[PDB]
């Protein structure tokens, strides 16, 4: 998550109750139905940052991780045929557009994604858009496992 | 739930991140499958006030709730009933032992949860002995809604 303290917005990590909690939920039934809401839940006013450390949290679940990387892959993908890339111009020092990468918190730090996120000149809210991709994600762990 | 830090034992509330999700668990199928594995993770390490807030935040599902007071009150019956209590209550100064309502969180403190759950002569686990009654309460409400 994220909080403003004078001019200036900064992450704050999910506590470890939460973090906790989250594991609790995915471990109770494995996958059960309700890491669904569950996860809407405990990733609000998450950067693509913080959802990475949810994830992180239960990577011991390998074929939970496969079907999510899967669909972020998908997802991600669609996200660059759908935002291009204009040719210039962009001005050297001048934060790039976020391609799909760095939604998902690959190619990103924790501050570009709050630059995209809170920025007054058409915020891009990445953390938002990478929670639908995990969702998905998480509807077809849920289906398959 | 309750943090050790100093030789005391402290209330740890819930994160407000793991109570909404509570909710969204609870009204996602309104009361569907999910509620009781949602309520077992989420409830660990909980005292019966925790149990309670929780409680509060769905409170608006009356119908539920009362199926819920029905068995609690089962339940705190029955276990004072098992717990005899001597003619005629007595009692003392040390704390005492946990009554029905005690471990409902009705006629008792966080604080006397946490002595009863922690003191290391004899401790009563009262967030777990309350745990199982609200999942009885849950288990009936998914029969019945």
């Amino acid at each position: 998550p994220v909080q403003h303290v004078g001019g200036t917005y900064t992450h704050i990590p999910l506590s470890p109750r939460t973090l906790n909690a989250w594991v609790k939920l995915v471990e109770e039934k494995k996958f059960g139905a309700e890491v669904v809401p569950g996860f809407q839940a405990l990733s609000e006013g998450c950067t693509p940052y913080d959802i990475n450390q949810m994830l992180n949290c239960v990577g011991d679940h390998q074929a939970a991780m496969q079907i999510i990387r899967e669909i972020i892959n998908e997802e991600a993908a669609e996200w660059d045929v759908q935002h291009p890339i204009p040719a210039g111009p962009l001005p050297a020092g001048q934060l790039r557009e976020p391609r799909g990468s760095d939604i998902a918190g690959t190619t990103s730090t924790v501050e570009e994604q709050i630059q995209w996120m809170f920025r007054p000149q058409n915020p891009v809210p990445v953390g938002n858009i990478y929670r639908r991709w995990i969702q998905i994600g998480l509807q077809k762990c849920v289906r398959m496992y």
